[PDB]
């Protein structure tokens, strides 16, 4: 019974909190990372009592260089960590013209820079060990510029490409890289939205099946294949020596 | 008659330097932004002699908060600037496991954070004026995780999405947002498969003058882009958010 320890960012609520509970019941030791230390301690204390696994709590604001460097160091040196859940992330509030220099910095930093750096911290050790799993939490919005969340969607397009690139680089080294792409998730005079428990349960079914790109709210799985095929179809017609004749006078 | 001033980042060499020469010959005043002030001043001096336009040179490291804030201020306050060429960018050196925390920060900052912030600096004024043009320099690598430049390609996937999002948001305000996606561009025992930077920018400016939204000069079959975008929306058309698909149900 040698289950690897799982480090999970954004563990204080929502998708991260559900991942923590899931892996703890499966028998995995945990390292919980979030900005809200109080909700983490409450959740971690309950999971210790129920599942009897060991859980380390790391308070970290991954928009800060000190906090991000501390989590990187934990990922590099803790040889027991064999699973990274790149879950920490934030949304965009308002239109593009309502955004701030501070808001743009934080949104890219948390959704793009931090998960890339955490993946880099583990990839060197994972490759030497010949095993390891990296789960990046993307978003369906990464496919939908029409939704008006331009910067958030752009960071999620980054996350999907990162996952695809890491699989091709690290897959042959024995490393499993999964992209989980939720839609609207629950993390009144209105009914809608998917329960976070259903989302993580679907994501873990793909995880156990070693699925590379997992989109639970996608009804027709073939649509993803056709998108990837269309992507490669475009690349197959790239001729780099000269511009196409439609750009010639 | 009254051609707007163009601010061009990464103007010291390559695509940025070529955009500068092109817009100066058309009659546009320029604001050149780069870290290499010596090479920029050489270029700007030559363009002043040839085209007789005015050129302001701003030495700036767009990975730095102070320098980026100065260029933001210039874009917000200089009402003569009507064109933004988001060209500043750097490549990735080595595999993912060879990357550094320092290298990752700079790669994301220069290729993603800086162009987004510069676009935001102009968009507020552009929207009030009801006109303006934003040209984001992406890359074909944004379509190709197979090329092994994972972080660089990811930033270019970011830039393309940013361009698509800005067109739908700022287009209705009268703002033109173009995505220019080069492949290998030249900025003896092998066959040439790199495009001359002059040919790349000339193709990009033909798309610019035609108000093309996504311009991929090395793409031989233009329909491939349409089919990709259609497939993208086709995937979105099958998104059902209430429950997970039955393939994830026991």
């Amino acid at each position: 019974t040698n289950l690897p320890t799982a480090l999970i960012t954004g563990a204080s609520s929502g998708i991260g909190a559900t991942y923590a509970e899931r892996f703890a019941r499966r028998g995995h030791n945990l390292v919980m990372v979030a900005r809200d230390k109080v909700r983490m301690d409450v959740l971690a204390s309950r999971l210790r009592e129920e599942t009897k696994v060991t859980i380390d709590v790391i308070q970290a604001d991954l928009t800060q260089q000190k906090d991000l460097a501390e989590v990187e160091t934990r990922l590099r040196e803790d040889t027991s960590i064999g699973i990274l859940i790149n879950n920490a992330g934030m949304g965009q509030s308002g239109a593009f013209v309502q955004q701030n220099a501070q808001s743009i910095d934080r949104l890219v930093m948390l959704n793009t820079t931090a998960p890339t750096r955490l993946a880099a911290a583990v990839a060197a050790r994972f490759a030497q060990e010949g095993k390891g799993s990296i789960v990046n939490i993307g978003s369906v919005v990464g496919f939908a510029p029409e939704l008006g969340m331009t910067i958030y969607g752009a960071t999620k397009a980054f996350v999907l490409f990162l996952s695809q690139g890491l699989n091709l680089e690290l897959g042959p080294k024995g490393i499993y890289v999964q992209a989980v792409l939720p839609a609207a998730t629950r993390t009144n005079t209105l009914p809608e939205v998917m329960d976070v428990n259903e989302l993580v349960d679907a994501a873990l079914i793909g995880f156990d099946r070693k699925e590379l790109v997992t989109i639970p709210p996608l009804h027709v799985a073939e649509r993803w294949n056709e998108l990837d095929q269309a992507r490669q179809g475009l690349m197959s017609e790239i001729r780099q020596a000269h511009a196409a004749e439609r750009y010639l006078p």
